[PDB]
C-alpha cells in the first residue's frame, strides 16, 4: 500500500476520468481511497476501480 | 486500508463488468479482493479486478 | 482479516469459472491459493489464476 | 503463505493458455514469484504469470 | 519505504518523452511527477494523472 | 525476491507485448517493474506488466 499518490489532491475536483474500455466520465471526485476513486456524474453516484482507469484529465 | 467498496454490503447496486456486462445485484459480502453478490437467482463470486464501475 | 478470502470457502464445490477471454469452465476445486485456483474440468487438471477470472457462479 | 501450485509444475510438460489466445506447448524449466520459465520447441521464453489464464497438467 | 525502491521512470521527472498507453493512444508528455503508482504529465496544454497500469512502453 | 529478468541484462530478446507488437531489443536494465531496452534508434522503458513473454 502506497504513503503518497497525487490522487488524493483529486477529491473536491471536476475531472475527466478516461475508462480502459474507451467510455469517459464528466465526473465530480467525491471521495478516493488507495484503489477507488468515488464520482458523481450527472444524477449517479459511481465508485470506481483505479485498475479501470487510463488517464485522468483535471 | 480503508475501502469504499465494503460500505456496500447488503446494498443494491449495478456492478458494470470490464467485458461489459452489467449485473443487477445485491452485494452480500465484501473482502479485499472480491465482492459476494446475488444477481437473480445466481451467487456470484466477482473479482474486483474484472469490475470498472459500481452505481449504488 | 488478514488472508480472509472468499474463494477458498469453494474448495471441494463444482462451480461454473467465466474467464476473462470469455470461455465458462464447468470445474471442482480442488485447491486455492492466494493467487491461484486448481481445478478438475472432465479429464483435465488447471491451473486457473485468478487474474484471469471475472465472476465464479457458485 | 509462501506456496503456490505453480512450483509443482516445474521440470513437467503443460499446456499454457495466455491471454492473447495462443497456447503453449511447453516444459517448465523453473518457477518464480511472478515468472515462469519454459522450453518451447528450439526456443527458451520467459512467460510472465499476468499473461497466463490457464495451465493445463 | 520512504526512501523510494529504485525506479527509471523517476528519472525521466522533468523530461520530455512519449507515452503509449495500453488503448493505443500516444501522448507528448512532460513528466512533471512520479509516484508508485502513477506518473504526472503536462500534454498539451492538458495536465493528466496517468495510471502506470494503464502504460505499455515510454519512448525517452 | 528471485527474478529470471535480471539475467536478461544485456542480451538480444524478443519481447511480445500484451498488444501484439513484437520488440526486437538489446535489454539495457532490469528493475522490480521494468525493463529497458534499445529498439532501433529508439531507447524504451518497457512495463513489465504490458509483457506476455520474452524470447532469449
Ligand atoms: N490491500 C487491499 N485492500 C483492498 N482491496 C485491494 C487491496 N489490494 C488490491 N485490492 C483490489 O483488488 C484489485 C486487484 O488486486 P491486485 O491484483 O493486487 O492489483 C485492486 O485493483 C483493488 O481493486
Ligand atoms: N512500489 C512501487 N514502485 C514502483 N512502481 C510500482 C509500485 N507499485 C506499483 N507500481 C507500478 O504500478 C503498476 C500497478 O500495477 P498493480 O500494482 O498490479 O496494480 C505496476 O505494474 C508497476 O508498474
Ligand atoms: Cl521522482
Ligand atoms: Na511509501
Amino acid at each position: 500500500i502506497p504513503n503518497f499518490e497525487y490522487a488524493r489532491r483529486l477529491n473536491g475536483k471536476k475531472v475527466k476520468i478516461f475508462l480502459r474500455n474507451g467510455e469517459v466520465l464528466d465526473a465530480e471526485v467525491t471521495g478516493v481511497s488507495n484503489y477507488e476513486i468515488m464520482v458523481k456524474v450527472g444524477d449517479r453516484n459511481l465508485l470506481v476501480f483505479k485498475h479501470a482507469i487510463d488517464t485522468i484529465e483535471y
